[PDB]
């Protein structure tokens, strides 16, 4: 019963699965700012470290990658899925850094950050373990979904 | 620690806090479908039971309450916060059923929901414990935030 497992499941059910389904079944028939894409990819970007504010790391990564704000109209949620994306030739490259990981940080930040300001090596190990388990569960869920296996990737670099 | 704790923290950081901040500091100067409200409330609706699809229960509850889709404009996220709401006199009543709980359900289904089809009383016990811990952690986070303490409530009835 790891919390990163539940976080990965919630992230997959509430975003990754719907985004992959939109890429596979709706994007080829949807015009995004004038263009019609035949191929799309969703890239999951992990934070370099689980810092105090994952939203700021996400904003910085999106601006440094030259992404623009777009949205996908889905039928499995009452409101569209907001994303950041860019064009690479004929491919629509969507990126996302999972903001749901925020809680994870605070959880670790409430168990190890004691009697000191920085991050002990034990906090770093527990953080890396939670990160790796999140990535493993997310990859297992992606592999069991045809659309996700088709168009979703977890980014490698740190 | 407990996955319900991390789920509550992520739900508070990614929605409840921002919605309360919008209600307190941005709603009195924003037109919601033509009207400008001076008082607003956010009501958190827990599912009666943690069923297979929390999005369907949420849609059903929203239709049974006569709610309509609106959106809040926030400066802490690159895209607006989508909500369901209604008008009660001069008060804007916002409702939300936390879809993030979905993962929790599935997690429980991988430790007890075996060798049977339904939900045993022991699995139901663990599910109720996770739900109660989620509600308690969320309430503790609400009480430590002035805006949330001002305008956020967890619904009573089952
Ligand atoms: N780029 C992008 N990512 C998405 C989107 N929808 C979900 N995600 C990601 O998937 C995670 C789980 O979403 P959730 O299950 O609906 O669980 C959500 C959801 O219950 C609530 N929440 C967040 N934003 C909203 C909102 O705008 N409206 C409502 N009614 N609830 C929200 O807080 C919980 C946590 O949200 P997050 O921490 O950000 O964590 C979210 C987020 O990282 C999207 O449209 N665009």
């Amino acid at each position: 019963g790891l919390p990163s497992t539940v976080i990965a499941i919630s992230y997959f059910e509430g975003f990754v699965k719907l985004a992959a389904e939109w890429i596979v079944t709706e994007m080829p028939t949807t015009e995004i700012d004038g263009k019609t894409y035949t191929s799309g990819k969703l890239y999951i970007k992990m934070p370099e470290t689980l810092d105090t504010d994952i939203k700021k790391s996400a904003m910085l990564f999106y601006k440094k990658q030259g992404l623009n704000e777009t949205q996908m109209s889905t039928n499995h949620r009452n409101y569209p899925i907001h994303i950041v994306s860019k064009e690479e030739g004929d491919t629509l490259e969507v990126y996302d850094m999972p903001t749901i990981l925020s809680g994870i940080d605070k959880a670790i930040d409430m168990y190890f950050r004691v009697g000191h300001i920085g991050k002990t090596t034990e906090q770093q190990l527990a953080e890396d373990n939670e990160m790796n388990n999140f990535k493993r569960v997310l990859q297992l869920l992606i592999n069991e979904d045809s659309f996700c296996r088709e168009c979703v990737e977890i980014l490698r670099q740190a």
